[PDB]
């Protein structure tokens, strides 16, 4: 009850900033997450023993893949922490509880393969979940872990509050399917510009939480350049392995996943910043002005990729 988590001075200060990197010491990431739950939600939100047991079972159910790993889970949770702390009064008690957990769990048991590869492989999961295949699995794994003995961090919630938080988590995790992002952002852009956006409309809140989830999930593009550049290596390490597996199924992969086309990576990053990242943080900044630093950092990284193409690095 009177047991706060406290980080070293540099981490205590920089964890508040959007571009914070959680560092290479894996053993500190549980502590960093609990610290973030305590400050963004409260020391009362969760039973500490149950939370710690929940966190360590979530960690165990992330795989040793180059990018879609435990470090990604905690990184995405930190971006959500920064959004919530910069938007104090906008979010309900249940939303602050659910969204940090949603981010920690959003890629549970990821194999480093796209929905697309599962469909072409004819993976069992593609027959169980026809759309948003991996994201329905991530939600299923979250519910599984919540139902383990001593792992029910929501035990103090009423039956209707429990159903509400699990619905926040389900929608937040489904929203991380980038295929759904494009339509969600277009709808949010129209609602904001025609002035019909209403944060008391539950279907509108759902859309806004969806965009927050895309923003947190893509947040590697909002780090300082050296973090962004090195994270790109891990992202493409997965993409190229999927491309290899596409070639094993006798299917030429998209260039993004073809290691023979490494040379086109800089131009591929430009397309991604212009088609996905910048539009994402732009719309997020219009709806939630204090998230502007994410847009600024994204624009800084776009400029760095433009420099790579011009041979200035
Ligand atoms: O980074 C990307 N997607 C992503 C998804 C989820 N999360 C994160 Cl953080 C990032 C991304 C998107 C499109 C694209 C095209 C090419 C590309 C094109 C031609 C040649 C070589 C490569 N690379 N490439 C990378
Ligand atoms: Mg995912
Ligand atoms: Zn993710």
């Amino acid at each position: 009850g009177l047991m706060q988590f406290t980080l070293p001075v540099r981490l205590c200060k920089e964890i508040e900033l959007f571009h914070f990197d959680i560092g290479p010491f894996e053993n500190m990431w549980p502590g960093i997450f609990v610290y973030m739950v305590h400050r963004s939600c409260g020391t009362s939100c969760f039973e500490l023993e149950k939370l710690c047991r929940f966190i360590m079972s979530v960690k165990k159910n992330y795989r040793r893949v180059p990018y879609h790993n435990w470090k990604h889970a905690v990184t995405v949770a930190h971006c959500m922490y920064a959004i919530l702390q910069n938007n104090h009064t906008l979010f309900t008690d249940l939303e602050r509880k659910g969204l940090l957990i949603a981010c920690l769990c959003h890629d549970l048991d990821h194999r480093g393969f796209s929905n697309s590869y599962l469909q072409k492989f004819d993976h069992p999961l593609a027959a169980l979940y026809s759309t948003s295949t991996m994201e329905q699995h991530h939600f299923s794994q979250t519910v599984s872990i919540l139902q383990l003995e001593g792992h029910n961090i929501f035990s103090t919630l009423s039956s209707s509050e429990y159903e509400q938080v699990l619905e926040i988590i389900r929608k937040a995790i489904i929203a991380t399917d980038l295929a759904l992002y494009f339509g969600n952002r277009k709808q949010l852009e129209e609602m904001y510009q025609t002035g019909s956006l209403n944060l008391n409309n539950q279907s509108h809140r759902d859309r806004v939480i969806g965009l927050m989830m895309t923003a947190c999930d893509l947040c590697s593009v909002t780090k300082l350049w050296p973090v962004t550049k090195l994270t790109a290596n891990d992202i493409y390490a997965e993409f190229w392995a999927e491309g290899d597996e596409m070639k094993k199924l006798g299917i030429q992969p998209i260039p993004m996943m073809d290691r023979d086309k490494k040379d086109e990576v800089p131009q591929g990053q430009l397309g991604f910043y212009n088609a996905v990242a910048i539009p994402c943080y732009t719309t997020l900044t219009q709806i939630l002005p204090p998230t502007e630093p994410l847009l600024k950092a994204c624009r800084d990284n776009l400029s760095q990729w433009e420099k790579v193409i011009r041979g200035e690095e």
